[PDB]
C-alpha cells in the first residue's frame, strides 16, 4: 500500500502533461434494463438485456448505458457502447435532470427503430446501412435469432 | 439524492411499453478462469484468463462468461463475449441446471478447437473463417503471440 | 449458495483438464484517468476517459488501462483496449517494476501520436493508415468531434 498510495498521491498533485488521474465512487452498478425488439424493425421478436450504472453526479450527469445482449446496427458496438444524445454529456450533449433514466431507455428504443448513417460506431455496419439496405436487414435478423430471440 | 429510490420505484411498477428496469445482486463476481490453448489449433501457444459471473437466481440462470485475453474467433468479440449453446437459455439454448461451471467451461475449451461458422458476434472475423481460411489461420496464430500470455 | 460452495471445492482439488480457477484480490478498481487530445494531431480538442485497474502483483505486473471514451486508431480496439508494449510483460513485452502508472499513461499519449502498423487490432484502420493517410486523418477528425468532444 506505501507505494500505491503515495504513487496516487503524486498523480492526484503533480501529474505529467495533459494527465489527470482521480477515484469516483458510482451511486449503484447493478441496475439491469431489458426492451423488447420493435415491430416492422429487423428486432422484432428480439428481447435485449442491457447494464445501467448511475454515476457519482447523477442527475447532473447521465446513467452510462451499455448492451449486454449482442446487437446489430450502425450506432451499437462490438462492446454494447451506443452512440446517442441524450447519453452525451452536457452543454453540448442532451443530457439534463429534467430528463430520466426512463426517457433515456425509450430513446435507446427509438434508436433501434431510427438507426442514424451520420453517428457510426461501427464503420462497416454504418458503410453496409448505406450502401446495401437488404443486406443489413437480413444481418440485423439473423444475429437477433442467433443472440436475441 | 432521494430521487433515484422514488425513480426506480416508478420504473419497476409503471415502466414504458417495452421497457422494464431492476436490480440484480450477483452470487459472486470476483471468480476467474484459465484456459489452456488446445494442440493443433491456433491458440496452442497462449493462456486465455476469463471472468465468471454467478447470477443471482444460478442453477436456473447461466452463468456469465468472458474472455479477458484477446482472442481472434468468430464465436468471441471484442467484450469478451461467447456465443455457445450451453450459455443460452431453453428452449432455443441448452442450459439446464445438470450442467455445472467446470462443464461450461470445458465446453468453451471445446469451442476454442471447434470454431462455428453460423454463430458470428465478429463479423470480418466469420466472413474470413468461412470465405478465406489461411488469412484466419495467420490471424489467429499472430494474435495468440502477440496479445496472450505464453504458456 | 451452498451448491457454488461445493463447486468451487472441486474446481480447486479436481478441475478439467487444461482448466483451472481462482479469486480475483485487485489492489484497486476504482481508478480513472484522463489524456487531452494532443496538439498536431487528429484527436486535438477531444477529452479521452480510461479506466485503471491496480492487480494484486502490482508493480510486478503492470496496471491494466482501457479507454471508455471511443476513439479511431489501430492499436485501439472497439472496447478500448489497448495494444502496447509497456503494458505486457517480458520477454515480448517492456513492462518493468521501474515504470508507474503516470509513465505508462504518458506512453499511451504517445501511442495516440504514433501509431504503430505492426500491432494492428483494428484491421481495417490499420491499412488505412497505411496506404490512404489523408482519409485516415479525416476519420480519426470525425470521430473526436462526435464522440469525444466536450465544447
Ligand atoms: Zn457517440
Ligand atoms: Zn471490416
Ligand atoms: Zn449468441
Ligand atoms: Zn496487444
Amino acid at each position: 500500500a506505501s507505494r500505491l498510495k503515495r504513487e496516487l498521491h503524486m498523480l492526484a498533485t503533480e501529474p505529467p502533461p495533459g494527465i489527470t488521474c482521480w477515484q469516483d465512487k458510482d451511486q449503484m452498478d447493478d441496475l439491469r434494463a431489458q426492451i423488447l425488439g420493435g415491430a416492422n424493425t429487423p428486432y422484432e421478436k428480439g428481447v435485449f438485456k442491457l447494464e445501467v450504472i448511475i454515476p457519482e453526479r447523477y442527475p447532473f450527469e447521465p446513467p452510462q448505458i451499455r448492451f449486454l445482449t449482442p446487437i446489430y446496427h450502425p450506432n451499437i458496438d462490438s462492446a454494447g457502447r451506443i452512440c446517442l444524445d441524450v447519453l452525451k454529456l452536457p452543454p453540448k450533449g442532451a443530457w439534463r435532470p429534467s430528463l430520466n433514466i426512463a426517457t433515456v431507455l425509450t430513446s435507446i428504443q427509438l434508436l433501434m427503430s431510427e438507426p442514424n448513417p451520420d453517428d457510426p460506431l461501427m464503420a462497416d455496419i454504418s458503410s453496409e446501412f448505406k450502401y446495401n439496405k437488404p443486406a443489413f436487414l437480413k444481418n440485423a435478423r439473423q444475429w437477433t435469432e442467433k443472440h436475441a430471440r
